[PDB]
């Protein structure tokens, strides 16, 4: 609940006045504004145009663009690339990493956090079980996420030519918004991959099932929690 909101990753980036920084996967631009407040020159990018449209509405004085993390390019070298809560959607991690490395100046830094090995363990179990009982097999293959260990991610980083200076893998259980609707909203919002071949009524049944499986562990004091576990890294272009 407290954990959902934290500027600790921003403290790790430590943006400076005069720096050119990219917020990769900026969403609605909130962290982008925070970077900007440091005095750094920032650019926010997201792969979703709707997101970028909202961001532009939110922060008319900042700069945003649509771009794909896997193959983006920037006009001038960056002092830093910052990314929070997005890279787990990229199942071609080497491609994103290659793009980040080429976008950075020598000595430039890549600071990131995203879902790590062991992330949302219970939610995923509950999802698979629910599909299974609905008659959908191998639900496991529907998983759209890349949740790596420190060793897995850092290996890719180093192979590309980064000096990795910090890595953490840590739990950050977070309270979901909207009280009793929290889990249903989470599923509607993030689990589309699991819902795509279901009938309308089967989607309702799947949400019921998941809530049922999870209620004892993740529902307390009129709110749902999500068992997040994140990977956090700092890497320097050698």
């Amino acid at each position: 609940f407290v954990w959902q909101y934290g500027e600790d990753l921003l403290q790790l980036l430590n943006p400076q006045p005069g720096e050119f920084i990219l917020d990769l996967g900026c969403g609605t631009g909130q962290l982008t504004e925070k970077i900007a407040q440091s005095g750094a020159e920032v650019l926010g990018t997201d792969n979703a145009a709707t997101m970028i449209e909202k961001a532009r509405q939110n922060y008319p004085h900042l700069h945003f663009d649509v771009a794909d993390a896997r193959n983006f390019r920037v006009d001038k070298p960056l002092d830093a690339v910052f990314s929070n809560a997005m890279l787990h959607w990229v199942k071609e991690p080497e491609a994103a990493i290659a793009s980040i490395h080429q976008a950075l100046k020598s000595g430039g830094r890549f600071v990131a956090e995203f879902g790590g090995k062991g992330n949302i363990k219970y939610i995923l179990e509950a999802l698979y079980n629910a599909l299974e009982t609905l008659g959908i097999h191998n639900p496991q293959a529907l998983n759209p996420w890349y949740f790596p260990s420190i060793g897995e991610y850092v290996n890719i980083l180093e192979k590309q030519g980064f000096d990795v200076t910090y890595a953490a893998l840590f739990n950050r259980p977070t309270t979901l918004a909207e009280g009793e609707f929290g889990m249903a909203n989470w599923i509607q919002m993030f689990a589309s991959a699991f819902l795509v071949g279901l009938t309308p009524d089967q989607q309702v049944q799947l949400i019921r099932k998941v809530e049922a499986t999870l209620q004892d562990k993740l529902y307390h004091q009129e709110s749902w929690t999500a068992d997040y576990r994140r990977i956090r890294i700092v890497s320097i272009k050698a």
